[PDB]
Protein backbone atom coordinates (compact mmCIF):
# COMPACT_ATOMS: atom_id res chain seq x y z
CA UNK A 1 0.00 0.00 0.00
CA UNK A 2 2.90 2.22 0.75
CA UNK A 3 5.43 0.42 -1.25
CA UNK A 4 8.30 1.08 1.29
CA UNK A 5 10.25 -2.21 0.69
CA UNK A 6 9.98 -3.00 -3.34
CA UNK A 7 13.01 -4.84 -3.23
CA UNK A 8 14.38 -7.49 -0.47
CA UNK A 9 12.64 -7.98 3.05
CA UNK A 10 12.96 -4.50 4.53
CA UNK A 11 13.99 -0.99 3.87
CA UNK A 12 18.01 -0.38 2.82
CA UNK A 13 18.55 2.64 4.85
CA UNK A 14 15.66 3.65 6.73
CA UNK A 15 16.01 1.77 10.20
CA UNK A 16 12.48 1.09 10.94
CA UNK A 17 8.83 1.82 9.38
CA UNK A 18 7.75 4.23 12.24
CA UNK A 19 3.97 5.22 13.05
CA UNK A 20 3.70 8.29 14.16
CA UNK A 21 1.75 7.17 17.56
CA UNK A 22 4.61 4.46 18.13
CA UNK A 23 5.54 5.25 21.98
CA UNK A 24 8.22 6.79 22.70
CA UNK A 25 11.59 4.42 23.69
CA UNK A 26 14.76 6.94 24.11
CA UNK A 27 16.42 5.10 21.42
CA UNK A 28 15.14 5.91 18.10
CA UNK A 29 11.27 7.50 18.76
CA UNK A 30 12.38 10.02 21.41
CA UNK A 31 10.98 13.53 22.71
CA UNK A 32 13.72 15.90 22.23
CA UNK A 33 15.16 19.38 22.48
CA UNK A 34 17.13 21.30 20.00
CA UNK A 35 20.02 23.25 22.13
CA UNK A 36 12.93 27.73 25.72
CA UNK A 37 10.92 25.14 23.47
CA UNK A 38 8.28 21.87 24.28
CA UNK A 39 10.09 18.77 23.56
CA UNK A 40 9.05 17.37 20.22
CA UNK A 41 8.78 13.90 19.35
CA UNK A 42 11.08 12.68 16.54
CA UNK A 43 12.27 9.88 14.83
CA UNK A 44 16.04 8.76 14.44
CA UNK A 45 15.41 7.09 10.60
CA UNK A 46 19.60 5.80 10.61
CA UNK A 47 22.62 6.91 12.94
CA UNK A 48 22.87 10.52 12.93
CA UNK A 49 19.89 11.27 10.98
CA UNK A 50 16.57 12.91 13.17
CA UNK A 51 13.22 13.06 11.51
CA UNK A 52 10.83 15.73 13.31
CA UNK A 53 7.74 16.03 11.80
CA UNK A 54 6.52 19.38 13.05
CA UNK A 55 6.42 22.95 11.55
CA UNK A 56 10.02 24.73 12.44
CA UNK A 57 8.94 27.56 15.27
CA UNK A 58 12.19 26.27 16.90
CA UNK A 59 14.92 27.08 14.49
CA UNK A 60 15.17 30.93 14.54
CA UNK A 61 13.71 33.29 17.43
CA UNK A 62 12.88 36.13 14.85
CA UNK A 63 10.21 32.93 13.32
CA UNK A 64 8.08 31.61 16.33
CA UNK A 65 4.53 31.61 14.57
CA UNK A 66 2.98 29.97 11.21
CA UNK A 67 0.83 32.95 9.56
CA UNK A 68 1.60 34.99 6.43
CA UNK A 69 3.97 38.38 7.03
CA UNK A 70 9.94 36.31 -3.06
CA UNK A 71 8.59 34.97 -6.33
CA UNK A 72 6.73 31.88 -5.02
CA UNK A 73 5.29 31.77 -1.75
CA UNK A 74 2.65 29.28 0.02
CA UNK A 75 0.78 29.56 3.75
CA UNK A 76 -0.84 27.41 5.63
CA UNK A 77 -0.64 27.87 9.34
CA UNK A 78 -3.11 24.41 9.93
CA UNK A 79 -0.40 22.58 7.91
CA UNK A 80 1.11 19.50 10.03
CA UNK A 81 -1.09 20.24 13.18
CA UNK A 82 -2.91 17.06 13.69
CA UNK A 83 -0.88 13.49 14.40
CA UNK A 84 -2.40 11.23 11.25
CA UNK A 85 -0.68 15.08 8.67
CA UNK A 86 2.71 14.27 11.09
CA UNK A 87 2.26 10.14 10.40
CA UNK A 88 2.03 10.82 6.56
CA UNK A 89 4.70 13.29 6.85
CA UNK A 90 7.09 10.27 8.47
CA UNK A 91 6.06 7.85 6.08
CA UNK A 92 6.97 10.66 3.03
CA UNK A 93 10.43 11.34 4.35
CA UNK A 94 11.09 7.78 4.73
CA UNK A 95 9.93 6.84 1.16
CA UNK A 96 12.28 9.86 -0.06
CA UNK A 97 14.96 8.62 1.84
CA UNK A 98 14.55 4.82 0.19
CA UNK A 99 14.21 6.22 -2.99
CA UNK A 100 17.33 8.46 -3.11
CA UNK A 101 19.03 5.65 -1.75
CA UNK A 102 17.70 3.28 -4.50
CA UNK A 103 20.30 4.79 -6.85
CA UNK A 104 24.23 4.49 -6.94
CA UNK A 105 24.61 8.80 -6.46
CA UNK A 106 22.19 8.21 -3.16
CA UNK A 107 23.81 5.60 -1.59
CA UNK A 108 27.51 7.54 -2.14
CA UNK A 109 25.41 10.85 -0.72
CA UNK A 110 23.92 9.23 2.51
CA UNK A 111 27.27 7.57 3.31
CA UNK A 112 29.21 10.50 3.13
CA UNK A 113 26.48 12.19 5.28
CA UNK A 114 26.56 9.71 7.79
CA UNK A 115 30.48 9.99 8.33
CA UNK A 116 30.35 14.19 8.12
CA UNK A 117 30.66 14.21 12.00
CA UNK A 118 30.46 17.78 12.91
CA UNK A 119 34.85 18.27 14.21
CA UNK A 120 34.73 18.64 17.52
CA UNK A 121 36.34 22.07 18.08
CA UNK A 122 34.70 23.96 20.80
CA UNK A 123 37.36 24.17 23.25
CA UNK A 124 38.80 27.50 24.37
CA UNK A 125 41.91 25.37 25.49
CA UNK A 126 43.97 24.83 22.03
CA UNK A 127 45.31 21.30 22.96
CA UNK A 128 41.33 20.02 24.51
CA UNK A 129 39.24 18.77 22.40
CA UNK A 130 35.50 18.94 22.56
CA UNK A 131 32.19 18.56 21.16
CA UNK A 132 30.42 22.23 20.15
CA UNK A 133 26.42 21.81 21.92
CA UNK A 134 25.27 22.77 19.44
CA UNK A 135 25.82 20.01 16.94
CA UNK A 136 23.85 17.75 19.43
CA UNK A 137 20.59 16.98 20.88
CA UNK A 138 19.00 16.53 24.05
CA UNK A 139 16.98 12.78 24.18
CA UNK A 140 14.21 12.48 26.52
CA UNK A 141 14.03 9.03 28.02
CA UNK A 142 10.21 7.20 28.53
CA UNK A 143 10.99 7.80 32.52
CA UNK A 144 12.01 11.55 31.86
CA UNK A 145 15.84 11.51 32.14
CA UNK A 146 17.82 12.45 29.30
CA UNK A 147 21.12 12.68 27.38
CA UNK A 148 23.19 14.56 24.88
CA UNK A 149 23.33 12.34 21.46
CA UNK A 150 25.90 14.12 18.47
CA UNK A 151 23.98 14.12 15.48
CA UNK A 152 24.18 14.95 11.91
CA UNK A 153 21.22 15.66 10.34
CA UNK A 154 17.52 16.48 11.11
CA UNK A 155 14.74 16.57 8.73
CA UNK A 156 11.90 18.92 10.24
CA UNK A 157 8.74 20.63 8.75
CA UNK A 158 8.51 23.74 7.06
CA UNK A 159 8.60 27.26 8.94
CA UNK A 160 5.78 29.89 7.84
CA UNK A 161 6.68 29.96 4.13
CA UNK A 162 5.58 25.94 3.67
CA UNK A 163 7.53 25.99 -0.02
CA UNK A 164 10.38 27.46 1.41
CA UNK A 165 13.16 24.61 1.65
CA UNK A 166 16.25 25.26 3.20
CA UNK A 167 19.29 23.80 4.87
CA UNK A 168 20.03 25.91 7.90
CA UNK A 169 22.34 25.11 10.55
CA UNK A 170 23.54 26.87 14.20
CA UNK A 171 26.23 29.63 14.06
CA UNK A 172 29.03 29.65 16.34
CA UNK A 173 30.13 33.10 18.10
CA UNK A 174 33.69 32.93 16.26
CA UNK A 175 33.92 29.93 13.92
CA UNK A 176 32.27 29.72 10.36
CA UNK A 177 31.50 25.95 10.51
CA UNK A 178 30.23 25.75 7.39
CA UNK A 179 32.93 27.32 5.90
CA UNK A 180 36.06 25.94 8.00
CA UNK A 181 35.92 22.33 7.21
CA UNK A 182 34.57 21.59 10.75
CA UNK A 183 31.26 21.44 9.83
CA UNK A 184 28.02 21.71 12.14
CA UNK A 185 24.55 19.70 12.70
CA UNK A 186 21.92 20.52 9.36
CA UNK A 187 18.33 21.25 9.89
CA UNK A 188 16.76 20.84 6.49
CA UNK A 189 13.04 22.24 6.31
CA UNK A 190 11.48 20.17 3.92
CA UNK A 191 7.83 18.95 2.95
CA UNK A 192 6.83 16.19 1.22
CA UNK A 193 3.59 17.11 0.95
CA UNK A 194 3.86 19.94 -1.51
CA UNK A 195 5.66 20.72 -4.50
CA UNK A 196 6.40 22.89 -7.42
CA UNK A 197 6.36 23.35 -11.14
CA UNK A 198 8.42 24.55 -14.13
CA UNK A 199 7.31 24.64 -17.60
CA UNK A 200 8.81 22.03 -20.24
CA UNK A 201 8.47 22.32 -24.15
CA UNK A 202 8.56 18.33 -25.26
CA UNK A 203 9.35 17.42 -28.85
CA UNK A 204 6.98 15.04 -31.44
CA UNK A 205 1.40 16.34 -32.39
CA UNK A 206 3.16 19.15 -33.26
CA UNK A 207 0.21 21.28 -31.79
CA UNK A 208 1.50 20.30 -27.98
CA UNK A 209 3.31 23.58 -26.66
CA UNK A 210 4.40 23.74 -23.63
CA UNK A 211 3.49 21.35 -20.98
CA UNK A 212 2.97 22.00 -16.97
CA UNK A 213 5.40 19.69 -14.64
CA UNK A 214 5.39 19.20 -11.35
CA UNK A 215 9.31 18.83 -9.44
CA UNK A 216 9.45 15.12 -8.07
CA UNK A 217 10.36 15.69 -4.08
CA UNK A 218 12.68 13.16 -4.36
CA UNK A 219 15.12 15.92 -6.36
CA UNK A 220 14.06 18.67 -4.03
CA UNK A 221 15.33 16.22 -0.95
CA UNK A 222 18.54 15.31 -2.99
CA UNK A 223 19.25 19.22 -3.54
CA UNK A 224 19.15 19.88 0.19
CA UNK A 225 21.00 16.66 1.57
CA UNK A 226 23.47 17.85 -1.05
CA UNK A 227 23.82 21.39 0.64
CA UNK A 228 24.24 19.02 3.93
CA UNK A 229 26.54 17.49 2.55
CA UNK A 230 28.98 20.66 1.75
CA UNK A 231 28.25 21.95 5.50
CA UNK A 232 28.83 19.12 7.31
CA UNK A 233 32.08 18.64 5.61
CA UNK A 234 32.50 23.05 6.12
CA UNK A 235 32.77 23.88 2.48
CA UNK A 236 29.91 25.66 1.63
CA UNK A 237 30.54 29.01 -0.74
CA UNK A 238 30.38 31.80 0.85
CA UNK A 239 26.69 33.14 0.33
CA UNK A 240 28.13 36.33 -0.28
CA UNK A 241 29.05 35.21 -3.58
CA UNK A 242 26.10 35.46 -6.47
CA UNK A 243 25.15 36.32 -9.74
CA UNK A 244 22.92 39.37 -9.88
CA UNK A 245 19.78 36.71 -8.12
CA UNK A 246 21.64 33.38 -7.72
CA UNK A 247 24.50 31.92 -5.63
CA UNK A 248 27.44 30.34 -6.44
CA UNK A 249 26.36 27.78 -3.93
CA UNK A 250 22.85 27.07 -5.19
CA UNK A 251 24.49 26.92 -9.08
CA UNK A 252 26.81 24.22 -7.46
CA UNK A 253 24.50 22.06 -5.82
CA UNK A 254 22.06 22.39 -9.04
CA UNK A 255 24.64 21.47 -11.13
CA UNK A 256 24.87 20.59 -14.65
CA UNK A 257 25.37 23.48 -17.18
CA UNK A 258 24.74 26.14 -14.17
CA UNK A 259 27.96 24.79 -12.46
CA UNK A 260 29.78 25.89 -15.39
CA UNK A 261 29.27 29.52 -14.86
CA UNK A 262 31.54 29.40 -11.34
CA UNK A 263 34.69 30.35 -13.97
CA UNK A 264 37.64 27.75 -12.84
CA UNK A 265 39.79 29.95 -11.89
CA UNK A 266 37.22 30.89 -8.80
CA UNK A 267 36.86 27.26 -8.39
CA UNK A 268 40.61 26.59 -7.81
CA UNK A 269 40.86 29.70 -5.48
CA UNK A 270 38.45 28.01 -3.30
CA UNK A 271 39.87 24.34 -3.29
CA UNK A 272 42.85 25.70 -2.20
CA UNK A 273 40.80 27.62 -0.15
CA UNK A 274 39.39 24.32 1.83
CA UNK A 275 42.64 22.12 1.12
CA UNK A 276 43.93 25.03 3.72
CA UNK A 277 40.96 24.98 6.43
CA UNK A 278 41.34 21.04 6.22
CA UNK A 279 45.47 21.27 6.54
CA UNK A 280 44.07 23.28 10.10
CA UNK A 281 42.05 20.64 11.48
CA UNK A 282 45.19 17.71 10.70
CA UNK A 283 47.49 20.14 13.03
CA UNK A 284 44.81 20.70 15.34
CA UNK A 285 44.46 17.08 16.09
CA UNK A 286 47.96 16.87 15.66
CA UNK A 287 48.05 19.74 18.86
CA UNK A 288 45.46 17.81 20.94
CA UNK A 289 46.58 16.71 24.02
CA UNK A 290 43.33 16.21 25.45
CA UNK A 291 39.55 15.53 25.25
CA UNK A 292 36.90 16.47 27.66
CA UNK A 293 32.75 15.11 27.79
CA UNK A 294 33.65 11.73 26.65
CA UNK A 295 34.76 8.54 28.20
CA UNK A 296 36.38 7.75 24.46
CA UNK A 297 39.73 8.15 24.49
CA UNK A 298 41.63 10.95 22.73
CA UNK A 299 43.23 8.27 20.48
CA UNK A 300 39.63 7.50 19.47
CA UNK A 301 38.33 10.59 18.55
CA UNK A 302 41.18 11.83 16.60
CA UNK A 303 40.70 8.38 14.64
CA UNK A 304 36.90 9.13 13.75
CA UNK A 305 38.24 12.56 12.46
CA UNK A 306 41.13 10.97 10.18
CA UNK A 307 38.16 8.58 9.19
CA UNK A 308 36.03 11.73 8.21
CA UNK A 309 38.09 13.90 6.63
CA UNK A 310 40.62 10.63 4.85
CA UNK A 311 43.55 11.63 6.63
CA UNK A 312 47.06 10.28 6.15
CA UNK A 313 48.79 8.88 9.63
CA UNK A 314 52.60 8.46 9.97
CA UNK A 315 54.27 6.01 11.94
CA UNK A 316 54.43 8.29 14.58
CA UNK A 317 50.77 9.05 14.52
CA UNK A 318 50.79 12.63 12.64
CA UNK A 319 47.92 13.34 10.80
CA UNK A 320 48.17 15.08 7.12
CA UNK A 321 45.95 15.64 4.11
CA UNK A 322 46.85 13.60 1.22
CA UNK A 323 46.42 15.91 -1.92
CA UNK A 324 44.63 13.09 -3.93
CA UNK A 325 41.98 12.36 -1.13
CA UNK A 326 41.30 15.79 -0.36
CA UNK A 327 40.65 16.17 -4.31
CA UNK A 328 38.59 13.06 -4.75
CA UNK A 329 36.17 13.98 -1.36
CA UNK A 330 36.07 17.89 -2.36
CA UNK A 331 35.26 16.67 -6.14
CA UNK A 332 32.73 14.10 -4.94
CA UNK A 333 30.89 16.59 -2.61
CA UNK A 334 30.83 19.40 -5.16
CA UNK A 335 31.29 17.84 -8.81
CA UNK A 336 29.24 14.26 -8.42
CA UNK A 337 26.83 15.27 -5.81
CA UNK A 338 24.56 17.85 -7.83
CA UNK A 339 20.75 18.10 -8.88
CA UNK A 340 21.56 17.48 -12.04
CA UNK A 341 23.15 14.28 -11.38
CA UNK A 342 19.95 13.28 -9.59
CA UNK A 343 17.70 13.57 -12.05
CA UNK A 344 19.68 11.51 -14.50
CA UNK A 345 19.83 8.22 -12.16
CA UNK A 346 15.71 8.91 -11.19
CA UNK A 347 15.40 9.56 -15.26
CA UNK A 348 12.73 12.53 -14.44
CA UNK A 349 11.91 15.59 -15.94
CA UNK A 350 13.32 18.89 -14.46
CA UNK A 351 13.78 22.36 -15.27
CA UNK A 352 16.80 22.96 -16.72
CA UNK A 353 18.59 25.91 -14.88
CA UNK A 354 17.92 26.73 -11.25
CA UNK A 355 15.73 29.57 -11.55
CA UNK A 356 13.65 28.19 -14.39
CA UNK A 357 10.63 27.22 -12.03
CA UNK A 358 6.97 28.25 -12.25
CA UNK A 359 5.23 30.45 -9.70
CA UNK A 360 2.80 26.90 -9.54
CA UNK A 361 2.38 25.21 -6.03
CA UNK A 362 0.76 21.96 -5.95
CA UNK A 363 -0.66 19.61 -2.85
CA UNK A 364 1.04 16.14 -3.73
CA UNK A 365 0.47 12.84 -1.38
CA UNK A 366 3.35 10.38 -2.30
CA UNK A 367 3.09 7.78 0.42
CA UNK A 368 0.62 5.46 -1.70
CA UNK A 369 1.84 3.21 -4.27
CA UNK A 370 -0.41 4.13 -5.95
CA UNK A 371 0.34 7.74 -6.50
CA UNK A 372 4.71 7.50 -6.60
CA UNK A 373 7.42 4.67 -6.21
CA UNK A 374 10.53 4.14 -4.73
CA UNK A 375 11.75 3.34 -8.58
CA UNK A 376 9.41 5.47 -10.23
CA UNK A 377 7.95 8.76 -8.74
CA UNK A 378 5.29 9.81 -10.61
CA UNK A 379 5.68 8.07 -13.78
CA UNK A 380 4.62 4.60 -12.97
CA UNK A 381 6.00 2.00 -15.35
CA UNK A 382 3.24 -0.14 -17.10
CA UNK A 383 0.72 3.08 -17.52
CA UNK A 384 -0.20 6.02 -19.32
CA UNK A 385 2.47 7.76 -17.37
CA UNK A 386 5.45 6.42 -17.24
CA UNK A 387 5.73 8.18 -21.32
CA UNK A 388 6.65 11.57 -21.91
CA UNK A 389 6.95 12.27 -17.83
CA UNK A 390 2.68 11.97 -17.61
CA UNK A 391 3.26 10.98 -14.29
CA UNK A 392 5.32 14.32 -13.78
CA UNK A 393 2.32 16.19 -16.19
CA UNK A 394 0.02 18.33 -13.60
CA UNK A 395 -2.55 18.08 -16.19
CA UNK A 396 -2.11 14.69 -17.17
CA UNK A 397 -1.48 13.41 -13.73
CA UNK A 398 -4.25 15.64 -12.60
CA UNK A 399 -5.63 13.43 -9.56
CA UNK A 400 -1.95 13.59 -8.11
CA UNK A 401 -1.63 17.42 -8.36
CA UNK A 402 -4.05 20.15 -6.60
CA UNK A 403 -2.93 23.51 -7.47
CA UNK A 404 -3.16 26.14 -4.59
CA UNK A 405 -3.07 29.60 -4.53
CA UNK A 406 -0.71 31.84 -4.78
CA UNK A 407 0.21 34.37 -2.13
O1 LIG B 1 17.37 26.18 -3.43
C1 LIG B 1 16.55 25.99 -2.55
C2 LIG B 1 15.11 26.18 -2.82
C3 LIG B 1 14.70 26.39 -4.08
C4 LIG B 1 13.27 26.57 -4.48
C5 LIG B 1 12.20 26.49 -3.58
C6 LIG B 1 10.89 26.67 -4.03
C7 LIG B 1 10.63 26.93 -5.37
CL1 LIG B 1 9.21 27.14 -5.85
C8 LIG B 1 11.70 27.00 -6.27
C9 LIG B 1 13.01 26.82 -5.83
N1 LIG B 1 16.93 25.54 -1.35
O2 LIG B 1 18.26 25.20 -1.12
ZN1 LIG C 1 19.60 25.14 -2.75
Amino acid sequence: SSGLVPRGSHMQFVNKQFNYKDPVNGVDIAYIKIPQMQPVKAFKIHNKIWVIPERDTFTNPEEGDLNPPVPVSYYDSTYLSTDNEKDNYLKGVTKLFERIYSTDLGRMLLTSIVRGIPFWGGSTIDTELKVIDTNCINVIQPDGSYRSEELNLVIIGPSADIIQFECKSFGHEVLNLTRNGYGSTQYIRFSPDFTFGFEESLEVNPLLGAGKFATDPAVTLAHELIHAGHRLYGIAINPNRVFKEVSFEELRTFGGHDAKFIDSLQENEFRLYYYNKFKDIASTLNKAKSIVGTTASLQYMKNVFKEKYLLSEDTSGKFSVDKLKFDKLYKMLTEIYTEDNFVKFFKVLNRKTYLNFDKAVFKINIVPKVNYTIYDGFNLRNTNLAANFNGQNTEINNMNFTKLKNF
